[PDB]
């Protein structure tokens, strides 16, 4: 039904919000510290000097284990 | 259809996986450091001296800003 299409779209959008903002291919699993923005996979987060969201200096990257992880 | 019920269940399970594993009421927004388990809201994470997943000592809690919030 049309209701099925609406639910498919909500699911797709939620799952797309879980992917890296830089490569769009791998799941987000890394946090820039101390700002806390958690928007990148480990590879893309590794060479950034400043946060791509708020421009704060990245002192270090903290790996995150999220219950939503499926890759 | 039956597919509408199947999609409703998938959406419910994904939304539940984004909720605090302790209180089941608020969104996950906190990481236990240094282990990295990110399974609690800020109120439950403030009250735990040990990680509820791996039992490692919590040295500090890091707030996380997730695009899904
Ligand atoms: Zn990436
Ligand atoms: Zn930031
Ligand atoms: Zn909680
Ligand atoms: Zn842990």
């Amino acid at each position: 039904s049309q209701q099925t299409r609406v639910l498919q779209e909500k699911l797709r959008k939620l799952k797309e919000a879980m992917l890296c903002m830089v490569c769009c291919e791998e799941e987000i699993n890394s946090t820039f510290c101390p700002c806390g923005h958690t928007v990148c996979c480990e590879s893309c987060a590794a060479q950034l000097q400043s946060c791509p969201v708020c421009r704060s200096r990245v002192e270090h990257v903290q790996h995150v284990y999220l219950p939503t992880h499926t890759s």
